[PDB]
């Protein structure tokens, strides 16, 4: 519900491509947006949980430091 768990996305937010059998879907755990394998191709380690959380390219560098 509060998180974008394929509830009805089927479309990245940035590239906004229609997720298909070729491209997968990945949402940013920080902002909470759905990004395609190309937009979500960046992860960063946060001191909040000591683990690399999946996030888009921007937030990845915005939270990595
Ligand atoms: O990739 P799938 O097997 O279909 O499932 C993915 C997981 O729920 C991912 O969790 P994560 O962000 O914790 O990886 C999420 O980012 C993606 O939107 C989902 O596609
Ligand atoms: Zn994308
Ligand atoms: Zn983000």
């Amino acid at each position: 519900r509060k998180w974008a768990e394929d509830n009805e996305v089927q479309n990245c937010m940035a590239c906004g491509k229609g997720f298909s059998v070729t491209v997968r879907r990945h949402h940013c755990r920080q902002c909470g947006n759905i990004f395609c394998a190309e937009c979500s191709a960046k992860n960063a380690l946060t001191p909040s949980s000591k683990k690399p959380v999946r996030v888009c390219d921007a937030c990845f560098n915005d939270l990595q430091g």
